């Protein structure tokens, strides 16, 4: 009914590409140990400091309406994350913009984005039975502890809160946060009780607990792997190993094998130093060695406990993967007159 | 009773030209299995990807009102075809928009548009005439699986599970499509449960399998034809046997002459080759000989599987036969004036 | 109450008569075998195409005051013209153009457009007088099928329809018409089923099977008269024998003279001839003697059967006549301010 | 929903900190006993004249949305403040401020804001320890009378009227304040008449009552120590004794001491003196010397009376802290268009 | 002629001290060892960036009439300082800017200005008699090549060349600067010849030697002083010692009183440090100590070679004393209308 403006061709990607690169360039900044946080404005009261990826992802909306329909895809690839895992947002929020960027900067007159995509799936899939194969369950508490700091953004008291709670209900417990209304945090049989002073401070760690007991639940149900993006930086020789079955797998396949370096980047971008080298260090070491970025230093990370569960990295994979791939084989974008 | 504004001649006429070439070139990047897809814009969630053409049709309005009424028939065009055959939407509108060029640029003082409908509607009964001499029945199961894959952009799991469908529940049983909450497709005796992960993938997959559906339920309820357009391509001797009682009937049958080429042409094109020399060799070839878009090269297109049923192109065709050749006998265009 | 705006003299007779020649050269494209379609924009829907007289001349409204007067005043004559024939509304319209025309052309100073109009109410009466006295009965159905496939547009299976169901429920039978489902039309026992594929296409056959079922009434309740205005055009001698009671009725009696030739040559311009030299050629041509414009050629208008409804035509000239001579006798146009 | 503006880097950072730059020199000018006051228009009266921070604070919100942010930081400051204590606002926001402005400028790229506000606590959690070592209880009425006349701007009537009350019903008896009819303050067996002779001043006296007997309940219920900002300034050598674990924690503790000495120049600054040379002459002197403002010379604070409850100043502190120590980790603002 | 507005009272006096303050603070910047420079955009090519006080003064015009008044009256100031001495226009400009804010902040209904003025000239007069009673005459080619590196902006290399340039042609020897066409400055029997890259750094280079040789010319030709503001903070007592005549003289010397204290807190400013302190720790040292803001720490000025020309001093103060006081004078503003 209402008038329409239809887009044709580059111009109508590079202005979604556009509206996507704002979208992760937001959220990204969240990322990792020394990552910082995000203040958005609420209409009815204080504003939300917050360092989730998905809470960062839902809050922005562009004007133009093209890039608030690559901003919209974003949203859906951190939403479905947030809803799957519980956790890693983020990483699969700057895997969908490096997905999108490559296939963008891909497509020509003889290309077939279609075949681009269905290349992407296939080699996503390789990955994820890489890391499946790379996975080692969580027999031990310390683990538990462990995965719960990391998730944390690094804080002990939350993963001994998490840690206590998993000895005392059982490791399948019921297991919930509700705010506090003192200075520190406190569990009762469970319940844990968010200490704080203002209101910003207990969401934030409010909402950094309910990641930390997501991560951790991921982590029980399912294996672990090595943190810091190192886990998917380990699945790029199982590529290397697949075969194309013509050009545009081929290029999907290396666009998937130029992604699954994105995240370790990121991490190491937030921390000041150069994350091309460290991804190229991490890749020369051996498969133990990681890339502390907190400590600055190639160590062993499952000694230091930087881990993460396979289902988180596992299913921001693949849901920045399939959403990008789909939008990558856009040709004409039609859109509502902004009356 | 509202102010109406009206244009007369060919200004009229370049102005609904203007809007069909639009709607068309808009839906027209979807055709064949080299298509791209189409993002429109959702009011109240995330944007739909789409590679059908009736989808990308009803989803074009336009501001101008002589565009805009050139674009609504065009829409009239594909929904049609939609809703009587289920599939070959956008070869009805790529047909349709050449009808309607080549009657736009044959109209002069002494020409008679409502004779030259006439011709175009007696060139069409042949051509329909001749497609029915074509068709061959369909009588073993993998010319099922043949037509689900080919209506499902060269799916072969699409086709086998709608040919265990059909093997299960009978060719005649009840089929329906309903999404899946798991990553891939299932069948439930006939229940279909399309896999994915996000929702706009589920929504594209669940097109396709709906076409699909159609259209081997149109090949099982008629016969088979061969694909690429070429079943198209073949009937053009059918109208240099036809003799025209004057002139006028002359033009509208080199009208459908020199449309009959279109969708071959449009196929070709979406590959990233010249259709022009396509569509010659194809028509110097063996009527069994076809050209295959995916692969590249000239084939047997039964042996190779690129097969359609004759009952969608034959709707498609005499869809926008008619809607075009009325559109083309216009003189005066009344409009709203634009409040 | 509102405030008004007041204009005198040839000013608004000027704004008035482009207005009625805006609605008459959008009316008369349609008329003839050789008239192309007007497409009216639907405001809920799909645009309409339409070759009827009434229904053109029905959605054109204009914004300024004096010419959508004169606008109005034509579509009253239409409607007319419609509501007591139901067929002959472009014929109607052309004529109350060409009479308006000369009328406003032929007012002055010492003229006196009441007497012209007296003058132009004569004249009609002496020419209805001689259409009456032209008159021969409908006798044959093959009389009826050729007036049913005159009014409709030259379509030999629509009067033979008519032909069919007048014989199966009597000349004076109930009969009507309904929209179809299928492609081709059909009769039932009478009940008229219109085929098609879009609804445009079925709403235009529909009009026309109407106009068809109109004309083939009126030509059963009275006369037949020659087709293609030469019945109007054999009433000259009957106005050269009436002579005037002064110099306004002189004019009036000129003015209808020169009316009775503008439905031919609208016909051959129609055709892209000169109407000109064709109605010179028809009037020192034979009484039976007409000029066929699908052939192109001068024939025998009863043995081609180009006939006509002799109530159409009298009924078309009488209200075309009567509104424009009311018509031509304004001085002075009151018309609300354009808030 | 609605569109969204985003802003990155120290832009945003520059915007929130003039927003709270321009909410704490409003409140700031009513810190100490040489303070003025403000007036806020009250859209339904006469204008409203205060002297209290919170009431200040929370009558301030900004046009643009980052400042506007900034200043609703600095309003949840100044509230939970009021809120936990019922005095010390203006010192909570002064020190907000501080905190605020410190955090900022040492912002890099190698800099880690999290592990700053990490060491921010840790320095305040060492003052607070100090601050609870120096405090002294309440043991006589005297010490009673000198906190309500301190937190009542000086007034001698107010600290008088509030020793009485706690002497009828004792140190934890209910006492409240009601607006009075006559010209003085009176009590009643505790109810508290206000004396004034217009409405603006008896709400002005109201409000210090009220100060007067919340600081003077927190200092029952809790320990004294000195007043004028010089408690606060007691606590820079704990620390010193305080070792980093990093550079960024260590950057942390150098904000909370240069913050530290904020309260006691602000006090000097109000009274038209130069507050740098103040401190550092009090942290030359001994610890039992501080500045009198009112007098203007370096006293003995415990002899002359200027005395503060712990409770008020540990929590102004802590609140002002951890709110403005969570500002400093911004990197990203989204905000809404202003519509 | 032209139309003229006259600004009346303390409105002209604000708009003319915000002028002021903008010229000072952009001058003030340079002052110091630890100075900044200033890019000036040049019409006809490059910038110039220069450390100079009165090249950044002169280069400043304000578009505001009263604003530009303020400015031309601060660089008249500037432009006297460095006629009369070459060295000292940024001293200049800073006491002149103190001297005029003072001034205005202090005029009131009863006040006189002019006996204010009289009194800020007795004061500056005894400061004058102080600094000749404390200058010490130059003995050594070392004093020289001191007072040189002082001057240019603690360059070594500078003082050398002009230390070997009064050896070799004499202590009145004439000596001019040259720009040079290498890398390095030479001299030759005396003209100098600069080093550099660009004519920025040649110009920047020149400037700074034109500045050193203008200085040890005027301490050569009269006494030597201590250098960082010391001397001028020497010479309160003096003002201490002076009785004033009434209440107008009494508020002149205070003026200058708190004057007198400016360069050096402007030089710690300039520092990085807090000027009051490093200032009230001066006049509580001994009078030989002073404050090494290259080194940060207070040592002996003498034995460390920062001294100035007692010249400089003097006349800069007195010029900045003389103009302030004048404009302090100021009721009634007359400027052109801004056609
Ligand atoms: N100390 C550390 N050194 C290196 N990498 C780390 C460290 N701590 C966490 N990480 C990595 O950073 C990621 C956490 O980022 P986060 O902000 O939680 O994004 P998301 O919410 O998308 O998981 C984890 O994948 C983890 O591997
Ligand atoms: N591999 C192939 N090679 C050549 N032509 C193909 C191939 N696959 C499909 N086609 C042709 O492309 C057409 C399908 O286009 P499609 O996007 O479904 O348009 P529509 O929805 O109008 O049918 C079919 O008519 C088929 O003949
Ligand atoms: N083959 C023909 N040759 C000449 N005149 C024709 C022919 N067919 C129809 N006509 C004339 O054209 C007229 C029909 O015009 P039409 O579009 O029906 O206008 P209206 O609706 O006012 O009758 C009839 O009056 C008839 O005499
Ligand atoms: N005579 C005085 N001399 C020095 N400091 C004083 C004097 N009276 C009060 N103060 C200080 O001023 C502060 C009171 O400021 P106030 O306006 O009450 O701010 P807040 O409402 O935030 O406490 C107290 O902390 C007290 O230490
Ligand atoms: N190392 C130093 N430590 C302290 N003061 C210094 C040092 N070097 C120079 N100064 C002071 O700085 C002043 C030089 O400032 P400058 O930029 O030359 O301003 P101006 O051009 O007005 O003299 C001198 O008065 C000198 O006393
Ligand atoms: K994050
Ligand atoms: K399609
Ligand atoms: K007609
Ligand atoms: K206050
Ligand atoms: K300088
Ligand atoms: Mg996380
Ligand atoms: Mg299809
Ligand atoms: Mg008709
Ligand atoms: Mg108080
Ligand atoms: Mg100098």
């Amino acid at each position: 009914g209402s008038a329409k403006d239809v887009k044709f061709g580059a111009d109508a990607r590079a202005l979604m590409l556009q509206g996507v690169d704002l979208l992760a360039d937001a959220v990204a900044v969240t990322m990792g140990p020394k990552g910082r946080t995000v203040i958005i404005e609420q209409s009815w009261g204080s504003p939300k400091v917050t360092k989730d990826g998905v809470t960062v992802a839902k809050s922005i909306d562009l004007k133009d309406k093209y890039k608030n329909i690559g901003a919209k895809l974003v949203q859906d690839v951190a939403n479905n994350t947030n809803e799957e895992a519980g956790d890693g947002t983020t990483t699969a929020t700057v895997l969908a913009r490096s997905i999108a960027k490559e296939g963008f900067e891909k497509i020509s007159k003889g290309a077939n984005p279609v075949e681009i995509r269905r290349g992407v799936m296939l080699a996503v899939d390789a990955v994820i039975a890489e890391l499946k194969k790379q996975s080692k369950p969580v027999t031990t508490p310390e683990e538990i502890a462990q995965v719960a700091t990391i998730s944390a953004n690094g804080d002990k008291e939350i993963g001994n809160i998490i840690s206590d709670a998993m000895k005392k209900v059982g490791r399948k417990g019921v297991i919930t946060v509700k705010d506090g209304k003192t200075l520190n945090d406190e569990l009762e049989i469970a319940v844990l009780k968010v200490g704080g002073t203002s209101d910003v401070e207990v969401n934030e760690k409010k909402d950094r607990v309910t990641d930390a007991l997501n991560a951790t639940r991921a982590a029980v149900e399912e294996g672990i792997v090595l943190g810091g993006g190192c886990a998917l930086l380990r699945c790029i020789p199982a590529l290397d190993s697949l075969t194309p079955a013509n050009e545009d797998q081929k290029i999907g396949i290396e666009i998937i094998k130029r992604t699954l370096k994105i995240p370790a980047m990121t991490i190491a971008k937030n921390a000041g130093v150069e994350g091309s080298l460290i991804v190229e260090k991490i890749m020369q070491s051996s498969s133990e060695v990681g890339y502390d970025a907190m400590a600055g230093d190639f160590v062993n990370m499952v000694e230091k406990g930087i881990i993460d569960p396979t289902k988180v990295v596992r299913t921001a994979l693949l849901d920045a993967a399939g959403v990008a791939s789909l939008l990558t084989t856009a040709e004409v974008v039609v859109t509502e007159i902004p009356k």
